[PDB]
């Protein structure tokens, strides 16, 4: 139930700005018919979903034919959750859904930090002639928070300019080709408010092929799950979270969906435990 839970999970089946690889729209619904049979207990974290109050808000009803309209709707849903002093956990399609969600969170937490997991920088100003795209989401967010607020991990694909923007111009912190520095970054953000956005393609392409733009050279699941332990043992405050870019049909084995489901579980556990 809404009022009793501190974590509100909802889906956003939207991929309106994705041209050649649509499908992220099916992420939450694909996970829905799968999540049912997975264990509620996590042996890795030694936590159980059953010990917490988590609300399954289902999928957000969104308009069709207008990206602009969809973003406003996501913003609205997120805002109400934030307004009610609860943590919004969005399971979206494309990465653009993170922009309005982040805004709703930033409205209350002006001094917030962003933790970004992705195979792509998402720092380009435009993509397919649009300023608002899954590929420009972090640039949009940087326009809101500025330098020394964004931390990116696992990045391994992008234009030279996008990388310079972070590495040379230092507009964001970026760990290229890995996530090994995550524990250090998290400890440094001790006691800070964080918006965690996880683009699932941060995982290696052969491990998580059910995504729009697979990129070889990523981390496997065993390596990735370590971030859950690091967050659990840290003192960071996640006030907003999301996982995105799961595009089911592209992984005929169906394993990508299972991976998303498990990641969803561990994250709920981690956040739910901190809120206590
Ligand atoms: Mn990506
Ligand atoms: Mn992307
Ligand atoms: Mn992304
Ligand atoms: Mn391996």
């Amino acid at each position: 139930n809404y009022e009793e839970s501190n974590l509100i999970v909802f889906g956003v089946g939207f991929d309106g700005t994705t041209s050649n690889r649509p499908g992220a729209r099916f992420a939450s619904s694909s996970m829905r018919k799968e999540f049912y049979g997975l264990e509620t207990y996590s042996p890795f974290l030694d936590l159980d979903l059953e010990d917490y109050n988590i609300c399954d808000y289902g999928d957000l009803e969104i308009s069709v034919g207008s990206t602009e309209q969809v973003l406003k709707e996501i913003y609205q849903e997120t805002y109400k959750i934030v307004r009610d002093s609860k943590v919004p956990f969005m399971i979206g399609g494309e990465h653009l859904v993170t922009l309005p969600a982040f805004k709703a969170v930033h409205e209350k937490y002006n001094d917030i930090y962003v933790i970004h997991f992705d195979a792509h920088t998402d720092l380009r100003e435009e993509y397919n002639n649009s300023k608002n795209s899954h590929a420009t989401v972090i640039k949009r967010i940087w326009d809101i928070v500025g330098d020394n607020k964004i931390f990116q991990f696992g990045i391994r694909s992008g234009t030279k300019e996008e990388f310079k923007f972070a590495t040379e111009e230092k507009h964001t912190y970026m760990e290229i080709g890995g996530i090994d520095t995550f524990e250090n970054i998290v400890n440094m953000l001790n006691g800070k408010n964080i918006y965690l956005t996880i683009d699932l393609d941060v995982l290696d392409a052969s491990v998580f092929p059910g995504t729009g733009t697979p990129e070889p050279g990523g981390v496997n699941y065993r390596e990735f799950q370590e971030i859950f332990k690091i967050i659990k043992n840290s003192n960071i405050n996640i006030v907003g979270c999301d996982i995105v870019e799961l595009s089911p049909d592209y992984d005929t084995t169906g394993v990508s969906t299972v991976i998303a489901c498990k990641i969803l579980r561990e994250l709920c556990l981690i956040i739910s435990d901190k809120i206590k």
